[PDB]
């Protein structure tokens, strides 16, 4: 005792960067208070058995501790400090140990194998330090440890084979680690396991079939390891399993029927796997299921209609796989679901009635699926909807009768479809949109002004459709749009002024229309844009210079116009431009020379022009090839066709 409160002074004098206000101040007057008093120190007929240094800053090292000094420890929880160096051997010498914690430290090396030693360790703890090597064979003597944590750390080599005979172990986690090698067969003889936590390892071989005998495992996170072979029918033996998450592994091999078994399992990931064949009609016996995700994969075949069972379904994830066949109105039937992604199959046949008829649903994807027909009425009145993604598809229908009014959406993209009808200026009501792409659809008739009105708008995607009409000059209100892309219709009129105002637009494509007469002048209030795409139009005139104050301007398609007179000087300020394509217009006399000036101009194309001259100097003229330069009146100062 008194030598005890003198030995841990001797120690407590080796700790740095210490602080007058640390709580180990009351380590004074060993001869009379070292039992009642001190922090941390606690005892039992007066000798130490408790020391509970937790969180105290700490630094040092355990190499001046005074293991012999105290043989009567029980409870040592030294963790939340700055300790550096190893764990001393002598740390297995304390035959009373109970409960040993040296966790969130900055302690090296290796575990000494002297912890088997530890006999009445219920509890080992070293978790986030920076111990490697591999896990000591003998601490699989401890059998009574009910919990080993292990976690984030770097340790090494395989799990001991020795951990089968921790027969009161109930949670193992060894997670955030290097460990390798097979899973050993005999961590199925722990009969009473609760928690196995395994994940982000660098494990390899196959799931040990033995863990069917884990009748009492509740959690088993092996996730984000290199495990291969399949998934062995016994895991469906683990009857009270609640979360089996093994993504992001390398199994392959089908998914076991077996796994329907598994009455009380609500979490299921299998995601980033290399799983084949169908899925089994027994995965729909999983009645407490909440989060089933096998995306990701290469399974094969149809969704069983077996999934209406699935009474409590959250959450879906199949996308990037081989699905095919029709969708089964049982795969959106659940009363909670509110995530259903299925984009990147090889779904067929048309959408089924129960896609919302809960109206819980939030997210639906279904891109680069075989899918057709009709949108399902539940789905134009589910008001719930957030995320939308059709694009890759044969959907038809009138899209204003065909998509209802949706407050709470976010983001909606129909593109690569075949809607027909015109845009419904219902979508003002979903006034938190942020991006609306419907591109490469039979979309006819004039964009409503209301859309215009939808200043949440961030990005806006019309193109490749047969909408038609001039643009009004409400365009301006579009304060935050920042790709603007109404490319491939056959609007017509002039280009709206009020595009100077679409100040935060850094993407415009207004190529492949109709619109004719001059670029407006105005035109020179967009200094977030990078891109400027009119071509295949019919506007006529000089170059207005107000497209000369767009700094940012990076790419600048006007070819396939009716674009004359000279080329401005004034392009000179376009310091940032890289590609530029006038070809094709009606402009004459000579560059000024002061292209020399501007730098990054490396694809540029002049062709089909009145233009006359000496090309200047840059590296886009003596790298172009006669199409780019070719059709000009008098071209270059001694009729080249390339370089000089
Ligand atoms: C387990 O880790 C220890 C400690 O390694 C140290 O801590 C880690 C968290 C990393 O930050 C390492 O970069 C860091 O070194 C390893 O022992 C260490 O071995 C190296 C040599 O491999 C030692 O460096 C040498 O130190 C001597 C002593 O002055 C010099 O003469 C040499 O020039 C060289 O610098 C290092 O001191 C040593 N650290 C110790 C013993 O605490 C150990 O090898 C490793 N085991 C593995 C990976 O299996
Ligand atoms: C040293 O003393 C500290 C403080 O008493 C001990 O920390 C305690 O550790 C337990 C471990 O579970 C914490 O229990 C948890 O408490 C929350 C509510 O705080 C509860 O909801 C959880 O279910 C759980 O039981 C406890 O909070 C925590 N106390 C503090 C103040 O952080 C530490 O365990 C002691 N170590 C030794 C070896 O004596
Ligand atoms: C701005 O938009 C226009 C179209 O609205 C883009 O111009 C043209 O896009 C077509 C795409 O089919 C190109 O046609 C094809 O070109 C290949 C080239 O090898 C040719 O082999 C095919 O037979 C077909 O003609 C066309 O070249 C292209 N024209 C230009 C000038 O690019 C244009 O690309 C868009 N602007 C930018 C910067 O991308
Ligand atoms: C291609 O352009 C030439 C150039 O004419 C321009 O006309 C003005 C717009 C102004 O920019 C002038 O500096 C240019 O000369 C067209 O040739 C003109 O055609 C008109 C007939 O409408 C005639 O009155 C002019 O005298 C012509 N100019 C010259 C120099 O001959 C030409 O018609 C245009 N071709 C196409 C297909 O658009
Ligand atoms: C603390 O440890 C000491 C030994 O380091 C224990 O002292 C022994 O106690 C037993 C029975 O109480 C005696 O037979 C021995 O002769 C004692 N040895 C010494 C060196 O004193 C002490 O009992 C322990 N106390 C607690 C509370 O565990
Ligand atoms: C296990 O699967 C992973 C997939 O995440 C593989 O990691 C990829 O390997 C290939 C190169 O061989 C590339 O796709 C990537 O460089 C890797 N990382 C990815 C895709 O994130 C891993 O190689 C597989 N292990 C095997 C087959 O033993
Ligand atoms: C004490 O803290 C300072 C500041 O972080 C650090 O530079 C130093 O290495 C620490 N240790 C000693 C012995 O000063
Ligand atoms: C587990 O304990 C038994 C008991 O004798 C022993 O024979 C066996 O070798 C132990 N396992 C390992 C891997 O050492």
């Amino acid at each position: 005792t008194v030598s005890e409160a003198n030995a841990l002074l001797k120690w407590k004098s080796t700790f740095t960067n210490q602080t007058s206000s640390s709580k180990l101040s009351s380590w004074v007057n060993p001869n009379t208070s070292f039992c009642r008093s001190w922090y941390g120190v606690s005892c039992v007929r007066n000798s130490i058995i408790r020391l509970n240094l937790t969180n105290t800053d700490i630094e040092g090292t355990f190499q001046d501790f005074p293991f012999s000094a105290l043989p009567n420890l029980s409870y040592v929880d030294l963790s939340m400090n700055r300790f550096s160096g190893t764990i001393p051997p002598q740390f297995g010498d304390f035959s009373k140990l109970i409960y040993f914690d040296l966790s969130i430290n900055q302690l090296v090396g290796e575990i000494p194998s002297e912890l088997g030693k530890l006999s009445n360790l219920e509890t080992l703890h070293l978790v986030e330090n920076k111990l490697n090597g591999s896990i000591p064979s003998e601490i699989g003597r401890l059998t009574k440890l009910h919990e080993i944590a292990l976690y984030d750390n770097l340790l090494t080599g395989p799990i001991p084979s020795s951990f089968g005979n921790l027969t009161n172990l109930a949670n193992l986690y060894l997670f955030i680690n290097s460990l390798s090698g097979p899973i050993p067969p005999e961590l199925g003889n722990l009969s009473s396991l609760a928690e196995l936590c395994l994940d982000r390892n660098k494990l390899t071989g196959q799931i040990p079939s033995s863990f069917g005998k884990l009748k009492n495992v509740t959690l088993l996170n092996m996730f984000e390891n290199n495990l291969t072979g399949e998934i062995p029918p016994e895991i469906g033996d683990m009857s009270a399993l609640d979360t089996l998450s093994l993504h992001t592994n390398n199994l392959t091999g089908s998914i076991p029927s077996s796994l329907g078994n598994l009455k009380n399992l609500a979490i299921l990931h299998l995601y980033l796997n290399k799983l084949t064949g169908s899925i089994p009609e027994e995965l729909g016996d999983m009645e407490t299921m909440i989060d089933l995700e096998i995306s990701e994969n290469k399974l094969t075949g149809p969704v069983p209609g077996s999934f209406g069972k699935l009474t409590k379904l959250e959450w879906l994830f199949l996308r990037d796989n081989h699905l095919s066949g029709p969708i089964p109105p049982g795969i959106a039937n659940s009363s909670v679901l509110t995530v259903l992604q299925l984009d990147t199959n090889n779904f067929t046949g048309v959408l089924p009635e129960t896609i919302c008829r809960s109206g819980k649903l939030e997210a639906l994807t279904l891109d680069d699926n075989l899918l057709s027909g009709p949108i399902p009425i539940s789905l134009t009145n589910c008001k719930s909807l957030i995320r939308a993604r059709f694009k890759g598809n044969s959907f038809s229908g009138d899209i204003s009768e065909s998509f209802g009014e949706y407050p709470n959406l976010n983001f909606i993209d129909l593109s690569n479809n075949k809607f027909r009808g015109q845009i419904s200026p219902k979508w003002e009501k979903s006034r938190k949109l942020v991006a609306f792409i419907a591109t490469d659809n039979n979309i006819t008739g004039p964009i409503p002004p209301e859309i215009w009105n939808m200043t949440q708008l961030n990005q806006l995607d019309l193109s490749s459709n047969n909408i038609s009409g001039e643009l009004p000059e409400t365009i301006s209100k579009l304060t935050r749009v920042s790709k603007l892309q109404l490319n491939g219709n056959q609007l017509s009129g002039r280009i709206p002024s009020g595009i100077r105002s679409l100040a935060n637009l850094e993407y415009l494509d207004l190529s492949s229309n109709r619109f004719s007469f001059q670029i407006p002048a105005t035109l020179d209030s967009l200094p977030r844009l990078y891109y400027m795409n009119l071509s295949r139009n019919d506007l006529d005139q000089n170059i207005p210079m107000g497209l000369t104050k767009l700094s940012q301007l990076q790419t600048l398609d006007l070819s396939h116009n009716n674009l004359d007179g000279e080329i401005p000087s004034q392009f000179t300020s376009l310091q940032n431009l890289e590609k530029l394509y006038l070809q094709h217009n009606n402009l004459s006399g000579p560059i000024p020379s002061s292209f020399s000036e501007m730098k990054s101009l490396t694809h540029v194309d002049v062709s089909h022009n009145n233009l006359e001259g000496p090309i200047p100097d840059n590296a886009a003229f003596k790298n172009a090839r006669p199409d780019a330069l070719e059709g000009n009146r008098d071209l270059c100062g001694s009729n080249t066709t390339q370089g000089l």
